[PDB]
């Protein structure tokens, strides 16, 4: 079994002004069933996160050791922490959240049939049969109840059968009889060699009798640590006799909570510093410190497996709630028909180039400005990314590349195929076969490059309010330098370098070079040359010399390798902002 | 006291496929302390929402009566429902959330000093002294603990001292001794004449002894309803003897949960239809039905008070987290300096109108496209709007107009003053005094009209993913008809009506009419007229005849009364989408 031991643990929280949650706390947690009792605000979820390595070590001032050695990297893939406030995806099912947790935290030596046999066993043992095929709720659509959602959270860190298993108040939300059935499940599990550390509120006498070790927190300090059967005979030595309470756990927390103003105002030298001084001078502390001095990433499943379940769950959220994907395709068809109907029948005239170079401007600023909806890709599920990463489901790179494929394909590839097709059979553009697909490829690359900049601003961010704001104002900053309203050659030399950052400048140049190769606009002419008066712009090559575009075939694909470099750079910034995010 | 009585209550949930949560349930809840026990998934939070009038009545099939009369409108302003999952604003403080609840749910006959004396009393009686000046946490920044946040939720519906008081598991998250101090607070409160209906998990014997009425739910059906002191002698008549359990509440839920597969697999004609058949044939049901047949908005505080606290709390969220407001002003100054530096020194030349009519296009598409950040105004706090409206804090109209003022002033008025000032002393526009403020007023009206359309799409919506998407694609739909790239007169008659919907068409016309009054561009001329060749566009009035703009002073302010009509219409749609939202 695993012997988790923690020695001189302190903690601090900067509110600047530091506050000392968790003063000097020492303890050993052998393989068994290790309970942590104490009042509200005593430091139980803060101790249980230090022991599970989920607090920022800038404020932590001790060391936690498993079997006398420090933690491996290798620890979130071998332990389980059930959180208190039930972080579970509410667009999936109780069975589907258990199928997702078993698919990424059990090895693939187990087949998919043997994993679902262990998922069916956990649903039976936790009492989740009537709601196994029911949706866990969100905060707007009611679903599975609060105690049934609690046991879903217990079960996801229980199919994975880790050796060290942390639970943050697992019976909070359960009644008197399911809570006994949960701790008899854990007591059966702890006799296999697992160490189970949990905090608990209000255990009954059938639950308190199951404990192997007892830990009493109060206002950050340790009131008692040792065996649970020897705790009642400890407080009788300190002057507190039991029999006014048939439950010892109801007696232990009336001692260490007597100084509370809620208890002093209702039916009724400090008490904490008195009871903490008794414990340090006791024999249970001398037994612990004499053994503490004697004692003193390689994920479970591969990259390609985690890629095929992060994306698989992400397509099920889009096939289950297709509001943003259906409304994407509707207003792309409607906008594609309007742009096709205004510039219907493009002619070769003195005003046939301003129509063609004006229709290609709204094709690029569609694909740029429509990519502001990619800001919400990593923000809406930030809390579940932070939870499932520190629980060890996936690499960041498999969450990153698996969540791209559910924003790349349904939202940026497919509305650039449909939008290119609609404005091709009703505008009368360059009628060749290859220039259709160069146009289709160009509108995808400005949709990917502007979506990658939506991800680079918004990765690892809690609200979309700042990132949507910098997304649209950087676009109108790039829409100046696109080369339509203001001439790029007439811009002074100290501002003409900002045209290389514009996503619309590379897309609109690549659509001008694709279309205005040798289309002729002056024929229909009279004897002497044309006789309108700018003078004229006869061929399409003379329009590109005026704009400053290379007539070579490199002048087309210079614009696509510069958009491909803005995808690699902006998706590396977006990756590293998820990687170096503080998950604590 | 208030005698809440509920008669033939049924409920259904459409998952389509209907499921019958809450079969036939009958009961009377006299003034006292009315507990609801039962297993997880038994229907306790569903019954407690039917009784508090918070379920959709399309699935509800009974009637709830207070004192033999139905509910008034007047009920959320006279009752209190403490929810289970702790809906509390985590950018405020434990004291500030209690100060906000007392300011809107107590009358203004009480002064602000007497309200804070009752807030200090509730903080003492609930044990919130050490965290009264500490921030309630969000889900990303840890703050106040889970039991300390629970008692903040208890205390906000307890300063308001309602006569009927519902609590959804108030001791879930509390230990053995604070939970006794909470129900001794409620027992002291119930002896003043208040009826207190609550569901509870795991009450100890000190808590169970306080009950005045007991209700036992199991799988939607009623196992027992009556006095709590007469419940133990009820199950002894049905064949269940007590003394293997020193706690009666631990004995009551081992009977009605024995058929659970969690209990059958751990240490161990249906049981529910057996125990429900005993209760209907019993005498406690005959006493209830013989009395059920015998028995069978005007907000607390005014509009102007609720307006001055919804906005007051909303400015404190912007002064506490000014990320989107500082980053608004930074990229407005930076964009205002770039637009001023590209078109620096506007001359009166053959190309001096394309510079002036091209700089006014990016001034309007700044103010339009920057208003996509107003999509998140009503979405980020949708859950707290739905909670605080059914709890009776405010009208919708005071939440609507109070949340506008924290998006109108810091985000749309102030970055339109700064942005007009910057591009005025470095472009060299119309140098008069009134044309500066007509320009400033025009950029505010396109910022308000495009923000009002951001609210009309996004009011009452859970994610911003659809509403940001329709916001930016409707803008590029309106940017076609603005009258810059494509001539509005050359558009065919069946598409030339879409120019009246464009916010950028009214702003860019009002900036062209403001600036191109009689500015002259042709002087500097030679003997015969000008000698470049389009021919020329000499005065600014000839440019407006070509664009199709009235030269009258009505031709300016036609554009501002049409933007003011798009504020009134889009903020009426945005109001009614919050009003007719389904809050159940
Ligand atoms: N990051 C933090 N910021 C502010 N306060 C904190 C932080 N961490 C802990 N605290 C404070 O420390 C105390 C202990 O917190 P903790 O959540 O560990 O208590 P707990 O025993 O888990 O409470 P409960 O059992 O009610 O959940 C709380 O009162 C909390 O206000
Ligand atoms: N709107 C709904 N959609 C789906 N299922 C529902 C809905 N309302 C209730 N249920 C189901 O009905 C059962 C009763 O729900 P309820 O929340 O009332 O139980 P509860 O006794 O409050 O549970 P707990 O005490 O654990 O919170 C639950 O199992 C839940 O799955
Ligand atoms: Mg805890
Ligand atoms: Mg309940």
């Amino acid at each position: 079994g695993a012997v988790l031991s923690f020695h001189n643990i302190c903690y601090r929280v900067k509110l600047p002004v530091e506050k000392e949650i968790l003063s000097n706390i020492n303890g050993i947690m052998k393989p068994g069933l290790n309970a942590i009792l104490g009042p509200t605000g005593g430091g139980k979820s803060s101790l249980l996160d230090v022991l599970a390595a989920r607090k920022d070590p800038s404020g932590l001032s001790g060391d936690v050791l498993i079997n006398g050695a420090p933690r491996p990297a290798n620890f979130k893939c071998n332990s389980g922490y059930v959180v208190q406030d039930d972080v579970v995806m509410g667009t999936l099912t109780v069975r589907e959240n258990l199928q997702f947790s078993a698919a990424l935290r059990l090895a693939t030596t187990m087949t998919n049939h043997e994993k679902n046999e262990r998922i069916n066993r956990v649903i039976q043992e936790l009492g989740l049969d009537k709601v196994a095929d029911s949706k866990v709720g969100t905060q707007f659509i009611r679903g599975v109840s609060g105690g049934e959602r609690k046991r879903t959270s217990i079960g996801m860190e229980l199919i994975t059968d880790p050796s060290i298993l942390f639970l943050d108040q697992p019976t909070t939300g359960l009644d008197s009889s399911t809570a006994n059935a949960v701790l008899l499940l854990l007591k059966r599990m702890s006799k296999q060699g697992r160490t189970i550390i949990f905090s608990i509120h209000q255990p009954r006498y059938s639950i308190f009798k199951l404990f192997d070790s007892l830990t009493l927190l109060a206002s950050g300090r340790l009131m008692f640590h040792g065996p649970a059967q020897e705790a009642l005979g400890y407080f009788e030595s300190a002057g507190y006799h039991c029999e006014a309470y048939n439950n010892p756990a109801d007696f232990f927390l009336d001692i260490i909570n007597g100084d509370s103003t809620a208890v002093a105002l209702n039916r009724e030298k400090p008490l904490i510093e008195k009871l903490a001084e008794i414990y340090v001078n006791s024999s249970f502390y001398k037994e612990t410190k004499a053994e503490l001095h004697q004692l003193s990433i390689s994920y479970t499943t591969s990259f390609c497996h985690q890629l095929r379940w992060v994306s698989k769950r992400s397509f099920k959220n889009l096939l289950g709630n297709p509001q943003a994907s259906i409304a994407q395709i509707i207003v792309t068809v409607v906008l594609g028909l309007v742009i096709g109907a205004i510039y219907f029948g493009l002619k070769n005239d003195s005003t046939g180039i301003q129509n063609r170079a004006g229709v290609l401007f709204f094709l690029t600023t569609n694909q740029c400005f429509s990519s502001v909806s990619a800001v919400e890709l990593f923000v809406v599920e930030k809390k579940l990314f932070i939870h499932e990463y520190i629980s060890g489901y996936y690499r960041v790179s498999s969450y990153f590349l698996g969540k791209l494929l559910s924003d790349l394909l349904p939202m940026r590839m497919l509305p650039s195929i449909i939008f290119t097709c609609i404005v091709y059979f009703m505008l009368g553009l360059k009628p060749k076969a290859d220039a259709f697909f160069v146009m289709m490829f160009t509108l995808m690359m400005v949709a990917y490059s502007a979506s990658s900049m939506a991800l680079a601003i918004a990765a690892g961010q809690s609200v979309v309010s700042v990132a949507t704001l910098l997304m649209t104002i950087c676009f109108v900053f790039m829409m100046i330098f696109s080369g339509l309203l203001v001439n790029l050659t007439t811009i002074a030399s100290w501002l003409s370098w900002l045209q290389y950052f514009s996503i619309p400048r590379y897309g609109f140049t690549a659509l001008q070079h694709n279309e205005f190769l040798g289309q002729n606009f002056c024929p229909g002419l009279n004897a002497t040359g044309n006789n309108p008066c700018n003078y004229a712009t006869c061929t399409g090559e003379e329009y590109l010399v005026k704009q400053g575009i290379d007539l070579s075939p490199w002048g087309l694909w210079k614009n696509h390798v510069a958009l491909a470099c803005m995808i690699v750079i902006f998706l590396t910034i977006a990756y590293l902002k998820l990687l170096f995010l503080k998950k604590y």
